[PDB]
């Protein structure tokens, strides 16, 4: 397995992997990701993290950015609240076992230079194109501001200027991405991690629509979140559940079971787990059991350093 | 006569009056206009620098902004090449007889706490309201720019961060100046000039539209411009060789005529000519005759002094 392939692993595109690969050639190479800083941090943010550790690994220096400008412009709050979630962001990653380095945008975006070139890209980004790149991150508001078409190309400045050579974030970043490898003379490499369903299955998982587990939830929490959250039998598509075991359980995985329903399980791999919920071998409370149980387990640490 | 009403005089609208008379009352008092730079300064241009002259003769100290940075959004080209523009503008300026001080938007539009400015009237800009108060600015583009909104949120910040008490400018202005009375804490007082028509009388003047007299115009050049300009018998409305009687010659005016048509011609006011024109009294041949020669000893110190 590659530095490339543990890279690769679990997330939904890099673009491109030719220059992924040139980039891990260089000794020195960094990757950053940001974040508009959240009240809670879930397991969306803790899959990003992951990827981040997994670059770590491969010698990459990370930066995690604590978008706090960004988010001031997609209305999230004033800037000194929005900066009090983020240093409670760091200490929640940092619990998560990253070694990174902490950059607010409000740093250095509001430099005389970054701002220039705010404006030069201004010039060359479309309303139309901008208001497109915004469609899945842009705060829902029925009458758009122009703070709203600001936001996007702030982030296609923010990769040029800070000279990383990759980027991280959720599919959702993608169109921003686009524009910047569009737009800019250095092409980042984009890495593009999966995003999460919602418990209830019904959208995708969002610090804003109440349906993710925090990393910080209490067991008993955990429980019943997973208890209630959709899971049909046989359906992987969109299930929240068999996307929890995919992307944070570790295998082998035993299952436990009562006798009278076939008893104790192991399964080698998420593909061997897919299948027996495809072909019905595994029930969804079943699943969901072991799933708890097992994200507990996952989370514990995390919990306990926040606690401590 | 009024300061109030000298200052009213040939204005399209002031907002408000009353706004207006408690700053004439003031020891000390601003007003300031913008122009994005133009490769050449024509009536237009005069006319508001007219208005900036009435103003400065009422006791207002004058800020000339060269507006580059907005011009650069506008898509005037480089910031450099708009700067040097804004230089011989300046030159323009002083020939008319403006005291003045003249400053560059870029001077002080890049400074941090200005941008966090720019970025918090985003948040209270819609798209929509940004677009329409552009309609009569923007350069034309089928497919429009993030800049061609971020410019009229900069424009509403150059009031409230230089402290101007009046702000000048042509109608098309208005809808910006309307933004700024709306989402400032401290109302700027709003003087808009008429705007002019264009020479063929198919629509207003304008640098880009090849349709204006330059200041500095030869007077063979002025003759040419107005003799093939639209000025129909009878029609006072949209018709630019009456505009230029109301807005740039003195009266009474004395109107030179061969005997066989009447003899020549003395008005009184610009209303009397107005009355003689609709009458049919006074043909559009020796309107434009007496606007010809009057304007080109108008013009003709302005012409001296930058060919000097
Ligand atoms: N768009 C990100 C935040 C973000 C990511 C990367 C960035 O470079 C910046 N930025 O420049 O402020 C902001 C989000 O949805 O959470
Ligand atoms: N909008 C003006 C230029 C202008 C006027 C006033 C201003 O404050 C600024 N500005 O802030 O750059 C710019 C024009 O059409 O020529
Ligand atoms: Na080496
Ligand atoms: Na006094």
């Amino acid at each position: 397995m590659d530095e490339f392939e543990m890279i690769k692993r679990n997330t939904s595109e890099i673009i491109s992997e030719e220059e992924l690969r040139e980039v891990l050639k260089k000794d020195e190479k960094s990757a950053h990701i940001g974040f508009e800083p959240s009240g809670k941090i879930h397991l969306g943010h803790y899959l990003q993290i992951k990827k981040m550790i997994d670059l770590q690994n491969a010698g990459f220096d990370i930066i995690i950015l604590l978008a706090d400008l960004c988010a001031y412009l997609n209305q999230k709050g004033e800037l000194d609240e929005i900066r009090k979630i983020g240093d409670y962001n760091k200490k929640v990653f940092e619990a998560m076992g990253l070694k990174a380095k902490y950059v607010y945008g409000s740093e250095f975006q509001l430099d005389k230079d970054y701002t220039l070139n705010v404006y030069r890209l201004a010039l060359k980004t479309t309303l139309k194109r901008a208001r497109r790149s915004m469609e899945l991150i842009a705060r829902e508001d029925e009458n758009p501001k122009v703070a709203e078409v600001i936001y996007p190309i702030m982030q296609v400045n923010s990769a040029h200027y800070r000279g990383v050579d990759v980027a991280v974030g959720g599919m959702e970043q993608r169109k921003i991405h686009m524009l910047a490898r569009e737009l800019l003379p250095k092409k980042v490499v984009c890495i593009h991690n999966p995003v999460l369903t919602g418990l209830d299955g019904e959208g995708k998982m969002s610090s804003s629509k109440g349906n993710f587990i925090a990393v910080d939830d209490s067991p008993e929490e955990i429980r019943a979140k997973i208890k209630k959250a959709y899971c049909p039998a046989g359906v992987v598509e969109g299930n929240p559940i068999m996307e929890i075991a995919k992307y944070f359980l570790e295998y082998p995985l035993t299952i436990k079971r009562p006798e009278k329903f076939g008893g104790d399980l192991t399964v080698n791999s998420y593909e061997e787990l897919e299948s027996l919920f495809k072909n019905k071998e595994l029930h969804p409370m079943d699943l969901k059991n072991a799933v708890a149980e097992e994200l507990i387990k996952i989370l514990e640490p995390i919990r306990k350093r926040l606690l401590e």
